[PDB]
């Protein structure tokens, strides 16, 4: 029964990095959107949200400040998240994963091209519209890494441990783009295996060591076809200057393989 101007807030869709997200339905027009509700940084997020115009990125409709509360209106994803399409221990059919991967690269290339890094790519932040088109959501941790054509290195630790690149734990400062590439590799592994490969990409983690020693006879790798696995070997490369860039992912064999379910 709460509402904001013309919109009713009809049900909880969940919680992003900060605040709650509600399904908002217009009393008059019946249009449904999503609204993020924040209490009591948000200037930055709004500035970034207003830049976004791409089919694989959630669009921002505008915002309203009432009291303590701030309302950020955004495109609704009626298909829910990618997380809900990944069957545990199985993943999803390779052709569906490939399609979602293409769309995730289109969104990330968009962001990077406007000098924005997302910093928390994972299946919970990758939403689906009614045609199962992927949309990258939640810009609460997003920031500028290129401005006036000059790159700025990042130094703040943020993200989600299983998805975070190893440099972010080991370096005082690091480049933004290879960190988002790495997390897209972990997404791809989740999609193809229904399991995350490691708790964190650190020296104390045995599963990460196993991967650096190429023990791909272990899970999750043994579930993945050699062709996508060859791509994962180029993405999940410890040294970020040696790691594959997006332009070269677009040249990969698996990426360009015709697939149908
Ligand atoms: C990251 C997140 C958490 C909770 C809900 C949502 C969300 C769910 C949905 N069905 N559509 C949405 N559109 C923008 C959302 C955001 N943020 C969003 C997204
Ligand atoms: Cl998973």
């Amino acid at each position: 029964v709460p509402f904001v101007e013309d919109w009713d807030l009809v049900q909880t869709l969940g919680e992003g990095a900060y605040g709650e997200v509600q399904l908002a339905v217009n009393r008059v027009t019946e249009e449904a959107v999503a609204v993020k509700i924040v209490d009591m940084n948000i200037k930055k997020e709004i500035c970034i949200l207003k830049m976004l115009n791409h089919e694989n990125v959630i669009k921002f409709y505008g915002h309203r400040r009432e009291g303590n509360i701030q309302y950020l209106f955004m495109e609704l994803a009626s298909g829910g998240s990618l997380f809900d399409r990944i069957e545990p221990d199985i993943g999803m059919p390779e052709p569906d994963a490939q399609r979602f991967f293409h769309q995730l690269m289109a969104g990330v290339v968009y962001l990077h091209g406007i000098g924005i890094t997302h910093r928390d790519i994972k299946p919970h932040n990758l939403l689906l519209d009614e045609r199962d088109n992927l949309k990258i959501a939640d810009y609460s941790l997003a920031t500028v890494f290129r401005y006036n054509n000059r790159e700025r290195l990042l130094n703040k630790m943020c993200g989600t441990l299983p998805y975070v690149a190893p440099e972010l734990l080991k370096r005082r400062e690091f480049h933004a783009e290879p960190v988002d590439v790495w997390s897209c590799g972990i997404v791809l592994t989740a999609m193809l295996a229904g399991e995350l490969p490691w708790d964190q990409p650190s020296d104390s983690c045995q599963e990460y060591s196993d991967w650096k020693e190429k023990k791909t006879y272990l899970n999750p790798w043994k579930k993945i076809d050699s062709a996508p696995l060859a791509l994962l070997h180029k993405i999940l490369v410890e040294n970020p200057s040696a790691r594959i860039t997006i332009p070269d992912i677009k040249k990969d064999r698996w990426y360009n393989k015709p697939l149908k379910k």
